[PDB]
């Protein structure tokens, strides 16, 4: 069977989206069962249906979209993301997803729910869409922000196994998000990656890659460092919106189909890809968009099913064993 214990305090639209979300999930998974994690009469007061598949867990507080993360985290032991952490952490779910504090989420991943052995640091890891509809990881655009190449090399390393596991792709290219392509560019925490990279017998390190190509299908996994990641996401993200608001303004002064338009802005998207995992974690932790709608939140849903059943935590602690990236 399977079990996720879900969040349903966290994200703009809930409890309504989350509860939506999961009723969509229990529907098309017969295996799964879910813990809603919230407040118990606000909860109920959005499931009509009741399924011996749908548990209820209390939770008294919330860590606001303001708190100091670590703080909360140590401080509210009752609020519904530290609740969710400790379903996982005592052998009560293997997965967990939350729309709630990004930060909250890392941190209550990081030492509730513990990382797989061999694994210094995690990484969030969203999958980003392209201009052909593949998709991306970007692997490490938050969990921390000033890493070493040590940690860079095992990124790859779990976005390789990640993308060749649950996106099927077969031999994920790995490139190195750098600033020019020759093996000495970057700073000095990225050309000491790339010589490590060169050595890991583990995965198909294509080198360095450019940001301006990264919606154009460079590669199957880019790797970063925390900062640089996470400057880069809303880089793009910005970017897309500032774009499209300008196009959207010049068709309301005097006027390319509505649905025909719709299709690619779909495409671009944000969370049409299932939300972005922390990987590294004894199980799946993911940080669901924060403006997830039923949909999205089903999407999550579906995603920490797919990387339970990949034993993907498994097959990461044994790629980032020295005896398979050595030889």
């Amino acid at each position: 069977s399977l079990r996720i214990a879900v969040d349903a305090m966290g994200g703009d639209h809930a409890p309504k989206a989350v509860i939506d979300g999961v009723i969509k999930g229990i529907e098309a998974f017969d295996d799964l069962h879910i813990t809603l994690v919230g407040d118990k009469t606000t909860i109920e007061s959005h499931l009509t249906t009741t399924s011996d598949r749908i548990t209820v867990l209390h939770a008294d507080e919330v860590i606001e979209p303001t708190d100091e993360p670590v703080r909360a985290v140590r401080r509210k032991k009752n609020s519904s993301m530290v609740l969710m952490a400790q379903e996982v952490a005592e052998n009560r779910a293997d997965a967990c997803i939350s729309a709630g504090n990004t930060g909250a989420l890392m941190t209550a991943g990081l030492f509730i729910v513990g990382r797989i052995k061999g694994i210094d640091r995690p990484a969030l890891a969203p999958t980003l869409p392209t201009v052909s509809g593949d998709g991306f990881l970007l692997l490490d655009v938050g969990a921390n922000v000033d890493a070493k190449p040590e940690h860079l090399v095992q990124y790859a390393i779990m976005g390789s196994v990640y993308s060749q596991q649950v996106r099927g792709v077969t031999s994920p290219r790995v490139g190195l998000l750098n600033v020019g392509t020759e093996d000495k560019k970057g700073n000095e925490l990225t050309k000491q990656t790339f010589q490590i990279l060169k050595e890991t017998a583990n995965i198909n390190f294509i080198g360095n890659v450019e940001a301006r190509d990264l919606l154009d299908d460079v590669a199957d996994v880019v790797v970063t460092d925390g900062f640089t990641g996470n400057v880069t996401l809303k880089t793009l993200e910005g970017s897309a919106l500032s774009i499209f608001k300008m196009m959207r303004d010049v068709m309301t002064s005097t006027l390319v189909l509505k649905p025909k338009l719709k299709e690619m802005k779909m495409k671009m998207e944000y969370s049409n890809y299932g939300g972005a995992s922390l990987f590294g974690l004894k199980a799946p932790v993911i940080k669901a968009h924060g403006s997830s709608d039923s949909n999205a939140v089903f999407r999550a849903i579906r995603q920490a099913r797919e990387m339970v059943s990949q034993n993907v935590a498994a097959l990461i602690q044994e790629e980032v064993k020295e005896e398979k990236t050595d030889e």
